């Protein structure tokens, strides 16, 4: 009994059982914690040549494959899971989203508005809690639940 989307893995690795939830690709050690009308959230686009719109602020024409733009997200999440960087550090200066320029934050808003998988996400996540990578025709998303 997991809160939604959640399930038992074990580590390949190490034999450890971990959590993994298959709606926000989110994965950890610790068992889980456990809807609103609306959310907050943060995130990051890495966009890639099959991207809806393969341009951003950061580049005319985003060339980048869709599994180069995951290693990229891998990374991320890596720095931010160690506290080697901040979300919002990554986010102003290498999302694909003019939202980079508010340090990722989309504001807040309802079921219906953003992209399934995103909203999928960003409803499954926690407030102040974030996803692993998210797949969208944008891109791929980290997404931060701010609110
Ligand atoms: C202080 C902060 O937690 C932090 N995490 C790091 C990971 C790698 C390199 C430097 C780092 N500094």
């Amino acid at each position: 009994k997991l809160p939604p989307g959640w399930e038992k893995a074990m580590s390949r690795s190490s034999g450890r059982v971990y959590y993994f939830n298959h709606i926000t690709n989110a994965s950890q050690w610790e068992r889980p914690s456990g809807e609103p009308a609306r959310v907050r959230c943060s995130h990051l686009l890495v966009k890639h040549s099959q991207s809806r719109r393969p341009s951003s602020w950061r580049q005319e024409k985003i060339t980048r494959t869709k599994e180069e733009a995951l290693e990229l997200i891998n990374g991320y999440i890596q720095k931010i899971k160690s506290g080697e960087e901040d979300f919002e550090s990554l986010a102003s200066q290498f999302s694909d989203c003019s939202s980079a320029k508010a340090r990722g934050d989309l504001g807040a808003f309802s079921r219906g508005q953003m992209q399934k998988p995103f909203e999928d996400a960003s409803f499954a996540l926690r407030t102040g809690e974030m996803s692993g990578p998210v797949f969208t025709d944008s891109g791929i998303h980290i997404i931060l639940r701010t609110e």
